[PDB]
């Protein structure tokens, strides 16, 4: 799939985007790749931060759905008008599908000033689509209208500019080393998974595993940080500082920390495996959670559950195997390492009562 290799670009902190075309004749747009939502939504009016925007009036294949959507978040919000149109991915499979598109007509704290993308491709499931689950997500339309196999994979490489690969409909073995290990998608809404154990520096947190997934744990290409429930976060900071100059605000991501150009440990998440009582672990390095910015501590707290963002994903090739309701992780070919260590994916381990780790 050398076709699709290196089809992702971006800037540090501003997400990964893929080029797409919309409409007839095709309009080129850069589109944020987001496994944490399910709407395909594109700027459709000259907001001054945008390099480009969807112009429905130019498209002979546009169809108005005559319904608007209001989409607020914790930070920003956007509003738009729903329609369908023909959509392609030039450095993707060789097909053209009719898909839902939200023409964004008004937004606040959503688009990034200085960024080079103009829309968002929500790759998760219909259940969290707005305004509701009848609004078929793009990838569902893609698979339903073509012979493209029902899976995609992401290699996020993070270098100011970043690159990566989104292999649509398959897997490229050049993008990873060692073996793929799979964890069950617990429910098709977000890409939800279950953390059964957490280690730092090899020693374990010894918390009720339910604390790792309150009230969910997801895989999200649209988040930068590893985001942990507060309880989990504090223990992780304790263990990590243990492995100095520790201003409290820094851990709270309230301030920045500057060193000059090992006292930080590896971090292992054990994920629910495919077989009863079997799990595996993925291990990241400080090079994943210390983000060159004066590095920012890229582990943060949340109230939405655990989120495995780019801090987790830049260490791994991640396979979103929707056909088999599962997500695979393998050591990424592009991840940043030493001559001493690497990120790791290892198994099998024996972990009992894994179902109990899921909040409900
Ligand atoms: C974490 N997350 C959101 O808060 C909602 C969205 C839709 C925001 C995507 C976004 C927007 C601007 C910059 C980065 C990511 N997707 C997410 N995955």
């Amino acid at each position: 799939f050398v076709e699709m290799v290196d089809n992702l670009r971006g800037k540090s902190g501003q997400g990964y985007y893929v080029e797409m075309t919309v409409g007839s004749p095709p309009q080129t747009l850069n589109i944020l790749v987001d496994t944490g939502s399910s709407n395909f939504a594109v700027g459709a009016a000259p907001h001054p931060f945008l390099h480009r925007y969807y112009q429905r009036q130019l498209s002979s294949t546009y169809r108005d759905l005559r319904k608007g959507v209001y989409v607020p978040y914790t930070q920003g919000k956007w509003e738009g008008e729903l329609g369908t149109d023909l959509v392609s991915i030039p450095h993707g499979p060789n097909v053209t599908v009719r898909a839902n598109i939200a023409a964004i007509t008004e937004s606040d704290k959503f688009f990034i000033n200085g960024s080079n993308w103009e829309g968002i491709l929500g790759l998760a499931y219909a259940e969290i689509a707005r305004p509701d689950d009848s609004l078929e997500p793009f990838f569902d339309s893609l698979v339903k209208q073509t012979h493209v196999p029902n899976l995609f994979s992401l290699q996020l490489c993070g270098a100011a500019s970043v690159g990566g690969s989104m292999i649509i409909g398959g897997i490229d073995h050049s993008l990873y080393t060692g073996s793929l290990w799979y964890t069950p998608i617990r429910r098709e809404w977000y890409y939800e998974v279950i953390i059964v154990r957490v280690e730092i520096n090899g020693q374990d947190l010894k918390m009720d595993c339910k604390e790792y997934n309150y009230d969910k744990s997801i895989v999200d290409s649209g988040t930068t940080n590893l985001r942990l429930p507060k309880k989990v976060f504090e223990a992780a900071v304790k263990s990590i500082k243990a492995a100095e100059k520790f201003p409290d605000g820094f851990w709270l991501g309230e301030q920045l920390v500057c060193w000059q150009a090992n006292i930080f440990p590896v971090i292992s998440l054990y994920l629910m495996g495919e077989v009863t009582n079997q799990s595996f672990r993925i291990t990241i390095l400080p090079q994943q959670y210390l983000r060159p910015v004066c590095y920012k501590f890229a582990i943060s707290q949340s109230s939405t559950g655990t989120v495995m963002g780019a801090v987790i994903m830049e260490g791994f090739y991640v396979v979103f195997d929707r056909a088999r309701k599962r997500i695979g992780f393998a050591v990424s070919a592009c991840h940043v390492h030493d001559e001493f260590r690497t990120a790791a994916v290892e198994g099998p381990f024996v972990t009992l009562d894994m179902e109990d780790c899921g909040y409900n």
